[PDB]
């Protein structure tokens, strides 16, 4: 009960921060996945041991936020510090924080390799993250028009990693043909009973072969005319799954019930059938658009609220990006796509180009701008400990089931440590 988030200020080093808070440099380096030889960046968010039941106020904090973060009732936190519920805080102010009570969470992470065989670095990242997971989602098995599946490479290896860590490997099935989501493919599978029957049979045999106890459909770009056929397919699978198996689906983010591309993702119908959904609450800012926060918290909250109106909250898994993007400016159609960056890589750009990391308190996201060696301006939006803590607190407020991360292979050590600090991670293995 000792870790907190600290934002780096001018002049700070791992040595000075350890001295200030009575920690060790080695601990700060390890917890934050730092290269011990590198400088800290002003505005970088670190996790630091500031002693048990002890907290130093950060920029933008409120007693409400701190109580949400540490799972302590707000009245208790206020009382034990002789403060009012809306009391004005200042940075550096010391608070006593009682031991809170952690709620359970289910966590998912997706793995999507780009090579055959899978890169060693990616297999190592999967092993590192697996202990923090309820589910591991190897993306993907591609559905075929004859009702068979294209298996991704080294499936047995990846499933075994999951199983040995009491993580459930998901059987992730997509309607991808030649690298793109295909409405024509789902029209065949959702409309022909003979093929669909063979398909479901093959899915069950594949799941049983690899110990994949959750069957997950990521069907996208489904024709609107197939909305109810997709619902019927999901009912058909659900009815035939044996005891101990579950069913899940991917949903595009929505904030209302009529808001043609969208229609086939029927929130109400799927919510009645499946065990859980993964809602893709990310890519407001995206690779092909102008620079902005990838998953701004206001719109994400709107999507979660809409989802709760359509289905039970426990069934909802909030999608969360681990990536940010580096955009070259000015944004123009025909520009190259933005470059995806890990949290660690984003900080490394700010370090290299000597700029501080800023924080947007409305979006709840870190960002910065820099000039490269050719004089081209870049803008970066990414994820760090501050914004992930805001997202965890949103999950608590909304009472939803869990969080689903896209994707393994994007270093961000603070995310995984904060996940276990905030929640009890459910293991079903």
């Amino acid at each position: 009960f000792a870790i907190q988030i600290v934002t780096v200020r001018s002049g700070d080093s791992v040595y000075s921060l350890a001295s200030k808070y009575g920690s060790t440099p080695d601990e700060i380096v390890k917890d934050n996945g730092l290269n011990p030889a590198e400088t800290l960046v002003v505005g970088q968010a670190l996790i630091v041991n500031t002693k048990g039941n002890n907290y130093y106020v950060q920029p933008g904090d409120s007693l409400y936020r701190i109580s949400q973060t540490y799972n302590v009732p707000l009245a208790s936190l206020a009382k034990v510090n002789n403060l009012s519920l809306k009391s004005i805080l200042h940075v550096g102010q010391q608070l006593y924080v009682p031991k809170g009570t952690k709620r359970s969470v289910e966590s998912i992470a997706y793995l999507q390799p780009s090579t055959i065989p899978i890169k060693e670095s990616l297999v190592n990242a999967t092993r590192a993250i697996n202990p923090f997971l309820t589910y591991l989602a190897y993306f993907s098995f591609e559905a075929k028009r004859d009702g068979t599946l294209k298996e991704p490479t080294e499936t047995a290896k990846i499933a075994n990693i999951a199983t040995q860590g009491q993580t459930i490997p998901m059987l992730v099935i997509t309607n991808i043909e030649n690298g793109n989501f295909s409405a024509d493919l789902t029209s065949v599978i959702l409309r022909d009973a003979t093929i669909q029957n063979k398909f479901i049979t093959n899915i069950l045999q594949t799941a049983e072969k690899y110990g994949m106890r959750d069957i997950h459909f990521d069907f996208e770009s489904v024709a609107p005319e197939d909305r109810e056929a997709y619902n019927r397919f999901l009912r058909n699978v659900k009815i035939r799954l044996p005891s101990g198996y579950t069913l899940s689906t991917t949903l595009v983010p929505k904030t209302s019930s009529n808001q043609k591309f969208f229609e086939a993702h029927d929130y109400k119908a799927q919510g009645q059938i499946v065990d859980f959904v993964v809602i893709m609450t990310y890519d407001w800012g995206w690779q092909g658009g102008p620079p902005m926060a990838i998953s701004p918290i206001g719109p994400v909250k709107e999507v979660l609220q809409y989802a709760k109106s359509q289905m039970p909250p426990q069934k909802i898994m909030m999608g969360q990006n681990l990536y940010g993007f580096d955009w070259k400016l000015p944004f123009k159609q025909g520009n190259p796509p933005a470059k995806a960056v890990s949290s660690v890589a984003a900080v490394a750009l700010a370090r290299k180009y000597n700029v501080p990391i800023r924080y947007d308190f409305t979006a709840q996201a870190p960002h910065f701008n820099y000039f490269d060696e050719n004089g081209v301006q870049h803008e970066v939006w990414f994820e760090d400990a501050r914004s992930i803590q805001s997202k965890f607190n949103l999950m608590k407020e909304q009472g939803i089931g869990g969080i689903s991360y896209w994707k393994i292979g994007l270093p961000f050590p603070q995310n995984w440590r904060l996940l276990v600090e905030n929640f009890t991670i459910t293991k079903k293995g």
